[PDB]
């Protein structure tokens, strides 16, 4: 009953984001028309083709299956009559994306706080891995802020389920891809694994410690290293050669050595040498303990 939401009772309040092949809106589920209803986050498809609806239903089943303090909560689904368009209903995290939150407050969020968020992201990712899910799009823009003390992973739109007999998922015909967060084997062979999510986690750690300084973003820095003259497919070709030759994002200004060492270990060309999320959460919590 409460996981079944009638669309006619969903009142549009504001736009929240436009990520993959859809959009997220803040709505009030108000079946009493007195504006006393619950505020929820609603994901819908901008282009709801057969293929997109099929992938969106898998995203919904993925989100529904996850129950963790650092993963956005699934609330329900709204079904349309006839062609069966879908809306994913989720909890609304009022402080918005971690990217926007950090870009707004900057260094007013101290290192202790950044490491609390880092630990929460590792814990959400470690739990995701126990379900054999590969996020593929871990970035601060896809992490949401519930309050000053808690962040949660969102946007499971690129998430893949590992085959039963394989430790990677190969994407045959990729769509829009966040190449500046991709592990080298994801760029070269379109192979995604827990280890490529660890590589992305290293990029998220870099984002946090740059405080989202625009000129320091992973796309701005990698484009600077390959040359700003590179365009389209040439960007991927030169990025692969850069990573193969140990070109990496620089240490963020004022980043503690112990944190930078974690980033560089996540960015290992050798897939098997990257740390596990279980170990990362242990390591980050010890650093937090030493700082406290
Ligand atoms: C883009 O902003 C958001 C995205 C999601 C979300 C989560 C899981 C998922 O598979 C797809 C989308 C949820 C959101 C919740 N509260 C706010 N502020 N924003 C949100």
């Amino acid at each position: 009953d409460p996981t079944q939401f009638e669309e006619r009772h969903l009142k549009f309040l504001q736009q929240l984001g436009k990520g993959n092949f859809g959009s997220v809106e803040m709505c009030r589920y108000d079946p009493l028309q007195d504006n006393t209803g619950e505020v929820v986050a609603v994901k819908k498809l901008q282009h709801s083709t057969e293929e997109h609806l099929r992938d969106f239903e898998r995203e919904i089943e993925i989100l529904k299956s996850l129950q963790h303090d650092n993963i956005v909560k699934y609330k329900g689904v709204c079904y349309s009559a006839g062609r069966r368009n879908l809306k994913l209903i989720m909890e609304y995290l009022p402080y918005g994306s971690l990217r926007d939150y950090l870009q707004k407050h900057k260094e007013r969020i101290d290192h202790i706080k950044l490491l609390q968020y880092t630990s929460q992201i590792c814990k959400g990712m470690e739990y995701l891995g126990t379900k054999r899910y590969i996020h593929r799009d871990l970035a601060t823009r896809n992490i949401l802020v519930e309050n000053e003390n808690r962040v949660k992973i969102g946007d499971f739109g690129l998430t893949k389920v590992l085959p039963q007999d394989k430790e990677y998922y190969k994407v045959k015909e990729p769509g829009e891809s966040p190449i500046f967060w991709y592990a080298p084997e994801s760029l070269t062979e379109s192979k995604f694994s827990v280890a490529s999510d660890v590589w992305s986690f290293g990029v998220v750690l870099y984002e946090l410690f740059t405080y989202i300084e625009k000129s320091k973003s992973p796309p701005a820095e990698f484009m600077r290293m390959i040359g700003n003259d590179k365009q389209g497919q040439s960007i991927v070709t030169h990025l692969i050669e850069l990573l193969k030759n140990n070109g990496r994002l620089p240490r963020p200004d004022g980043c503690p050595d112990e944190i930078y060492m974690i980033m560089t270990e996540c960015w290992n060309n050798n897939v098997n040498q990257r740390p596990s999320f279980r170990d990362l959460a242990l390591r980050v919590d010890q650093i937090r303990d030493n700082m406290a």
